[PDB]
């Protein structure tokens, strides 16, 4: 797949679902994020919003974007991306939240604040290269 990547999510999300995604994070990452979207159009509810940051103390930001504005950010002061380096990015959908898990090691538990079932897109794009995106279990 090609940067940006901004595709509609195959039968749209459901719990037991995961979207799988590979690539590799860029020797002078700054961001990148992940975006489960309410529609396509500029201006559309952002139902979570995953943001891994290497600008300042390492951590990845979670939220929600909704009626144009932002939440209240969760983080998570840990970093389990590494620049340079490839990885793989599992979203689990559960009833009660996404579960992150990276490089088989389970990171994060957001819970929704939108509901799952009116998420239609995913879009990618940032300090990386995507190698693959799959969606499992749809
Ligand atoms: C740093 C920021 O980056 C972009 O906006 C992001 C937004 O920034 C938050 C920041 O994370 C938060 O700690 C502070 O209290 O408010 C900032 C402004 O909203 O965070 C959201 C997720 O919560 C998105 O990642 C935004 O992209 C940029 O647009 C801002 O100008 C600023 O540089």
């Amino acid at each position: 797949p090609t940067l940006p990547y901004y595709q509609p999510i195959p039968g749209g999300l459901n719990v037991g679902m995961s979207v799988y995604i590979q690539g590799v994070a860029s020797e002078h990452m700054k961001r990148f994020f992940v975006n489960f979207v309410v529609g396509q159009d500029p201006g559309s509810d952002v139902a979570f919003h995953f943001n891994p940051r290497f600008d300042g103390w390492d951590k990845v930001v979670f939220n929600t974007l909704q009626g144009g504005k932002w939440g209240s950010e969760e983080r998570k002061r840990s970093m389990p991306f590494k620049k340079g380096a490839a990885f793989e990015l599992v979203f689990i959908v559960l009833a009660e939240h996404y579960k992150v898990v990276v490089n088989g090691n389970p990171f994060y538990e957001y819970g929704h604040r939108l509901p799952l079932q009116m998420v239609t897109h995913l879009q990618v794009d940032g300090d990386l290269q995507l190698q693959s995106i799959n969606f499992i279990g749809g």
